[PDB]
């Protein structure tokens, strides 16, 4: 449904390799090279997953209504191993597969570039650029299974995400499916 | 939002007490009493949760497209403790908080075909006033297989295509008595039955 997606022959899922030197590739490469200029990019792919996008956009609309502002989305990074890539492309990020038991996303590509996250393949590494509905956030802590409530006497009204540091966040954790949309996959080497 | 819901003015959540003798109440009562005739219903509430409904209906439409038929949905029961009711009413069922079943077919949220299963004190734990609580739930069971205790998602239909998954798992494919779901917004809590011995 986004305007910049290309035609999919009436299908619902496609990975589209970006053309180097065009505006879309350049924009994503720049976000990566801001902190990972010593790495070599092999390719960048746009993830066109209609079902995942639809469920994510429903959640975004709901969060925009609940927070009655539209500053709920951030573009973050997520490094993972090659064996998780097919699952993420098709199903997104699953907390069931410390600041809480959720899925973690980094502000800086350099954080996700650590081998503990983007585990090397032939030494190929994989990192997603992710639209994340961080919404209203608070500091996380170990053992959380959802974000904390905003106020005790209303324990069901929750923060949207948690972070390591509210003033200068470097990571965010989300605890529900469809709060994160994998937008691009970067394949790269050290 | 469904046309039979009460108008919520500009609200996104409401519980609606049903009246006995109407078909909506009586049919839920009949489904419950089919296996829970020793218990007595205090009340039945319709759960009107706009956001949960929207996200669930999106998943249902997607599953109906994927499976190329239209019986992916079952009406099942879920007994729980009073302390979980506010959360479920607002946020639905969360696999990360789910109880461990006495016979585990995976790490997910469990739903019963028969109210008698959910009526056990192990699940619908009596509160300090003797009230037990059971949800009636639209569940997207889709295509299913027999589960296994280690599962954190449904298994693949084919081991050589690991991402093409069953929609849910069960205890027994020939005579299913319980279903386990592993994703958010795959189950919509539609009614809450409050009942007693
Ligand atoms: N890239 C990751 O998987 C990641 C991002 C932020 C924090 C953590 N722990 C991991």
């Amino acid at each position: 449904l986004p305007e910049h997606w290309t035609d999919m022959n009436h299908q619902l899922f496609c990975m589209v390799q970006l053309e180097p030197g065009q505006s879309e590739y350049n924009t994503i490469k720049d976000k990566f090279t801001r902190t990972c200029s010593s790495y070599a990019i092999e390719k960048i792919e746009r993830i066109q997953n209609a079902f995942l996008w639809q469920s994510y956009q429903v959640k975004k609309r709901q969060m925009d209504i609940k927070n009655d502002h539209k500053n709920n989305e951030r573009l973050l990074f997520h490094g993972t191993d090659a064996d998780s890539v097919p699952y993420v492309n098709q199903h997104g990020f699953n907390r069931s597969c410390s600041y809480g038991k959720g899925t973690y996303f980094a502000v800086d590509a350099s954080y996700s570039a650590k081998d503990t996250y983007s585990k090397p393949d032939n030494g190929r590494k994989h990192m997603y650029v992710v639209r994340v509905l961080t919404g209203v956030f608070t500091k996380g802590r170990a053992g959380l299974v959802t974000p904390p409530p905003k106020n005790p006497h209303n324990p069901t009204d929750l923060f949207d995400s948690v972070t390591n540091n509210t003033r200068s966040p470097k990571l965010f954790v989300v605890f529900f499916d469809n709060q994160a949309y994998p937008e691009y996959l970067i394949t790269f080497t050290a």
